[PDB]
């Protein structure tokens, strides 16, 4: 495959959501993407297959038990061979954005470690984890959805998986049939057949929407001469 | 149930990842959370159950077909009864963070619309959608993972679902057995049994980690006198 991703999770069946459906499911079926899961429960030795453990210092929660998680991680690393980057998903990690997705997608092999409970032993982060990433400033019940989100985002960069964050802007509005929907009409420019006017309209809309909704994103861009003009036009029309 | 969430998706089986496993799976089994899915494919009438359509103005992609998606949304609204907030997930939406999660969790009913392809008709956003939310500044292959992420995050607020974004800080490091792991020891304070010293250590660590990794998050906080002191201590030790 073109991208291999090993996953360490207590709930490997969750990953069916991306390996059996849609664009990512096609990528897996066609061997463009391989997702391989190891479950720490399988690396336990006690009768009840214990995968959590009490935190030193007390507190209300549990942590993942070190030995089964450590052994799972080592097994995944052995399978991966040389060059796999090991990632732990958590809110203490580097915040993911499309630039970070493009960076992560440069890797042919990733191992994604999915925390549950209050998380994992800090010393495992020091000894086993290459990078810590966050999918956003909110708290989930485990790292599985973040891992699946990251897999989905990077899969879009694998050649053959697909058939305006290309340029750091929000997307333009899109329209399809019918021509009139609850009294709302499709902008006539889009039915004009004028490819250049349509391209410019779309770009102007993207600039307007970014300015109105996410103005901080514009400050991170070096706008082209054309983008500067269309943004000025959109701002003047807003003030009209 | 305490929270009802209707979902509009071409891939309803993806939602098994949250309804059949872990904390969210328990919440569903115990009727604390209800997740109900409607698939636009079921609202088609042509032989091939067409759910996509061509965008006006051209371009490489497709959009969701209006009629089946609109009918699915209406059916979900009828099921929901009065007071359901309808949410479309996309990168053009309000960026989700834990504050936004706490806001969304105040709703007893939500309907989550999951886009595929290049998205949905802008006029459906105008006529059917109450709020647009984004789970982060990156692009996915559909709205299903964002929807599941949002469900998971809000489910944590339902009483009974659970057994440091409480205060806007990153989490402290956590440790569990064994006492020594690849030569790395557990901080002695955590094995002291001194509950107050442990609480203060944890808080100091959270302040230090937020300052080093996410300093912009500190500027949004009104630190307590205790937090100011511990942060000053951590900064002095860093400069020592
Ligand atoms: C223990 N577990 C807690 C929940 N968690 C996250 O909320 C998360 N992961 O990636 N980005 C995030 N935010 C992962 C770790
Ligand atoms: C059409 N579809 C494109 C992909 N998409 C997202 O990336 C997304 N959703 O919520 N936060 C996000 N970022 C949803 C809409």
């Amino acid at each position: 495959s073109h991208m291999w991703i090993g996953v360490i999770s207590l709930f490997p069946e969750m990953f069916k959501a991306i390996t059996e459906f849609g664009v990512t499911g096609r990528a897996v079926k066609h061997n463009l993407l391989k997702v391989e899961c190891w479950n720490p429960r399988d690396f336990t030795f006690d009768k009840h297959k214990t995968v959590d453990d009490r935190p030193y210092g007390g507190g209300p929660g549990m942590l993942m038990m070190v030995q089964p998680l450590r052994d799972a991680i080592h097994t995944a690393k052995a399978a991966a061979g040389e060059g796999a980057k090991v990632i732990y998903l958590s809110p203490q990690g580097r915040k993911l954005d499309q630039g970070g997705v493009t960076e992560l997608a440069q890797n042919q092999k990733l191992i994604l470690v999915c925390g549950r409970y209050e998380g994992i032993d800090e010393r495992l982060i020091q000894t086993e984890i290459d990078e810590e990433w966050s999918i956003g400033d909110y708290v989930l019940t485990g790292g599985e959805l973040p891992a699946m989100t990251l897999i989905d985002a990077v899969a879009r960069f694998i050649p053959g998986v697909l058939g305006s964050f290309a340029d750091g802007l929000l997307d333009c509005p899109h329209y399809t049939r019918p021509e009139v929907l609850e009294g709302l009409t499709v902008p006539p420019v889009l039915m004009s057949g004028h490819h250049e006017e349509i391209r410019k309209w779309r770009l102007k809309q993207s600039l307007q929407r970014t300015w109105l909704r996410r103005p901080e994103l514009l400050e991170g861009l070096a706008l082209t001469d054309e983008q500067r003009k269309l943004l000025k036009e959109a701002q003047a029309e807003h003030n009209s």
